[PDB]
């Protein structure tokens, strides 16, 4: 009844953040890197398909993934590499922030959707800053000592934003809505060395709804924010409103 | 006031079904493929963050992105390679359905995701299966002449998926919420000519939740499907659960 982790990220077996959670949770759970061989924070939910994956297995165990997207890696450990199966996925510590309207670019959170059918709700763990993996790695922990005091009924991700401070100094604990930005707009060009340009994706747009319920104000204000997630994108409230909208101009009906 | 289409896909500027619909689009609006330089059905939204991306412009002006994902080339195409801005993005006509819990790992959607903020919402128009692209084509075109009649005040992003049959046998169409499946779990190895293991994604799980108001029973009855998308992954309904779970067990609480 020692808890099987399948632990992912968006930055490979190596980046500090997995390393110093690894260190952490090995403490009392078994765990296994299911991760990326290398950093694919670009990655959101990815995954490969026209390719088969191939992995490597460094000299400490550390299962990783060739060109593997933190999707990839955790339905193959789920699925193939882990025996028996994980109990739970842990993605993280991510180093910097997945807030807002950022979670469904995000790697972290995908490798942690990828493990929503296990038998407890997948974490996705991120830091906010590059400094106090350890607080998140407490944190980490106390969530998962709470998962196997009692179950988590309804939930089957959590979105856990950990502020960049000793642990000391966190306040507590919010459960949280994503907030969301304004567009993000600008591009950097810049030109290789025969003149072409070239064009970087700039920086996420300014804060839109970053109200006190949100990851947004909770991490801000020195909380732990969890944001339960699901996948399904259905904007329910909009259902009578396009339908009344394709009536009105007659698409789909003769009349 | 002809409508100004920035039109991308998941299978890159030359794959038919976006070929077919740029045809379909420009006998009304002014069109620029801002799409992929070649398939990226695995990439959902995805995108280039630590290199920047060089295009390419085939004799036919099809702005393409070279290693581009679906949502690289849209939000280049909104930010810089389009002047003016357009009012709309369209992606598709992609070559099999995009349905269910399949969306969040959708390209196709992840390009309309991309054109959310445009003032018209952005539409993802998929076929389900390769022979009709004509039909999709005609129900897109229905659906952007319905958008200049009228506005849609509510939904910024409609995911639509075509039924692969004649336009005449298309029995309508349907508001639709997404479906879902039980969780995927078959990996499919491979050994290389080494004798080195390599694995495949199987195949999607079976289908769950596939009522009538689903985008699944649409579809598969012979209707166009349309879902308002969003991109905000909070699951809304675990809020008040998830936080009784927490001061249940302790977890950010002293007491
Ligand atoms: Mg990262
Ligand atoms: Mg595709």
């Amino acid at each position: 009844a020692s808890m099987r982790i399948l632990l992912s990220n968006d930055d490979g077996v190596h980046a500090p953040g997995i390393q110093t959670l690894a260190k952490a949770l090995r403490e009392f759970a078994d765990v296994q890197v299911v991760a990326p061989d290398r950093n694919r924070s670009g990655a959101s939910n990815s995954l490969t398909l026209e390719s088969s994956l191939r992995t490597f297995t460094f000299d400490n165990g550390d299962i990783a993934v060739q060109m593997g997207t933190p999707t990839d890696c955790v339905y193959l450990g789920v699925n193939a590499l882990m025996r028996p199966r994980p109990d739970i996925v842990v993605s993280g510590i991510n180093a910097g922030p997945n807030l807002g309207d950022d979670v469904i670019y995000s790697g972290t959170v995908a490798a942690a959707m990828a493990g929503r059918h296990l038998g407890f709700p997948a974490l996705a763990v991120s830091l906010n800053g590059y400094q106090h993996y350890d607080t998140a790695a407490a944190v980490t922990c106390a969530l998962l000592r709470g998962l196997s005091r009692e179950p988590l009924r309804t939930g089957r991700i959590l979105n856990v934003n950990v502020p960049d401070l000793p642990l000391a100094q966190v306040k507590g604990i919010r459960v949280t809505r994503c907030g969301s930005r304004h567009p993000a707009d600008k591009v950097i060009p810049q030109e290789d060395p025969r003149g072409n340009t070239l064009y970087w994706i700039g920086p996420p747009g300014d804060k839109y709804d970053a109200g006190p319920d949100t990851d947004f104000a909770a991490v801000d204000e020195g909380y732990v924010s969890v944001t339960p997630l699901h996948v399904d994108l259905t904007a329910a409230s909009a259902h009578d409103v396009v339908s009344d909208w394709l009536d009105s101009v007659g698409v789909g009906t003769q009349w």
